[PDB]
């Protein structure tokens, strides 16, 4: 929280982490998903603080004081992220997303191009089109009468029967101040993203300039899900994955050391040409 | 449609009008706005055909067969337009834009400089930051559930209670094949353009090399809008305007003779040193 800043981004005052580390590029851009903020990355920032410049933008209506804002999508998140990087004078960066931060990361690869964003790490991001249970969850979040029932079902899936203190603290304390305006929006945007782009996999395959992307995930834990990642990886030389074997949907929190080594590896690859 | 061509522009096959008129410069570059094409200029091309070389580039995913393309902005439109001018071996040109074609025209003045692009004509282009009605329209266009409602509200404003046959034909027939991918994009880019640059007026004032620019418009029709143009013109010797008193947002269609004389005047000024 030493590193927490505010700046005007077009019409919106956005909070963002920036450790202002004077070191060789690329900068690490940690991308929150929906209805949480930089706090998800507090442990991963500890892993990276000393060796890298670390930037964590918070979305419109996101941060330590969540607020009602006009409707926006992953395109707006991309412009917001770049506008912060333009203000900070950051050129080359390695974007790292959690879950539906991924929609922002892939579009940011498309819009920034392969000189500015040569690689991407996507963390715990449902690679297939929505299964019935997840589809239902999106429907609940959009429902003004059942949005909290939506979050409760998703919390259950994300903790996956683990009494994981740090991740429980994130869901129940650090995301407590987020209301229907955010959760409803997340349901609409993610449902729309899947409907329009088909899947994260279809979207990455569809990039104008394919680049090295790694998916590091703990869940879903079933072999069928490992197989779709293995099947995509076999088909696409630029695509790789690592199953982190962490307890929850939030490897940034519950295996921050493991998330860090994959990021350092990609950051190192970028420095080596 | 004698003059309709196709060419590879970086990664995209773009259609463009070129009458290949062998005459003295400058070439007249008619710039379409968002989610229409060269058809908007069919009557203005008739006015200019005999006396000038006339070039009308169509944007990525724009033309007689609209298509889904990766997200691009006014910067990409500028590079596309220049790449076509480079391929055609056109040196000096007079750019003429309709509505949010203007973002392309002003950036094209910046990038081409005052030797290559000594003047610009901007047609019916909202000079002020978005008013509530237009802001709402941008919000609707971006909405995948209400984008068509967005276009319908804009059609209403643009026809302004006129049974204008040619302009009705343009909106309802010649723009009929344009879907959410374009209209959604137009909303995001125009909202971004205003948010980034403030207004067309702020953007023109901010040019590295200020040059003669005329705004010719029919709407908005209210004296307050004439005043902001009069106020900008008083402040900037290079800036002028003419109220065309055409029924609609499309003076290229409903007063093509009037658009033509202002273009000829500027083209003549350029030939006279
Ligand atoms: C923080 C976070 C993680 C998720 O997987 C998610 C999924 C749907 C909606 C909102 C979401 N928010
Ligand atoms: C043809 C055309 C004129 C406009 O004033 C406009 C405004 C917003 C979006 C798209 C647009 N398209
Ligand atoms: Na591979």
């Amino acid at each position: 929280d030493t590193y927490l800043h505010e700046t005007l981004v077009f019409d919106n005052k956005l909070s963002y982490i920036d450790n202002q580390r004077d070191t060789d590029g690329p900068a690490i851009l940690l991308l929150p998903g929906w209805c949480h903020d930089h706090r998800v990355y507090k442990y991963l920032i500890q892993e990276l603080d000393a060796d890298f410049r670390v930037i964590v933008p918070n979305w419109r209506g996101h941060g330590l004081s969540p607020s009602e804002v006009p409707d926006f999508g992953y395109q707006e998140q991309v412009k917001d992220a770049l506008e912060i990087l333009d203000q900070l004078g950051v050129e080359t960066f390695l974007p790292v997303s959690h879950a539906h931060g991924g929609w922002v990361l892939v579009e940011l690869l498309e819009q920034a191009g392969p000189e500015r964003a040569p690689r991407g790490i996507i963390m715990d991001w449902l690679m297939w089109a929505p299964k019935p249970d997840f589809a239902k969850s999106l429907t609940l979040l959009k429902d003004p009468e059942r949005w909290r029932e939506g979050t409760h079902g998703l919390f259950d899936v994300w903790l996956d029967g683990h009494d994981e203190k740090r991740v429980r603290h994130h869901l129940l304390e650090e995301m407590a101040d987020y209301g229907y305006d955010c959760w409803g929006r997340s349901g609409r945007v993610i449902e729309d993203a899947y409907g329009r782009n088909g899947s994260p996999m279809q979207m990455m395959a569809n990039l104008t300039k394919t680049r090295p992307i790694r998916h590091i995930f703990s869940q879903p834990t079933e072999p069928e899900y490992e197989k779709i990642n293995s099947d995509f990886a076999e088909q696409h030389p630029w695509f790789s994955y690592a199953k982190l074997g962490g307890p929850t949907h939030f490897p940034a929190i519950d295996v921050p050391d493991r998330a860090a080594v994959h990021i350092r590896e990609f950051a190192t690859a970028i420095r080596q040409g």
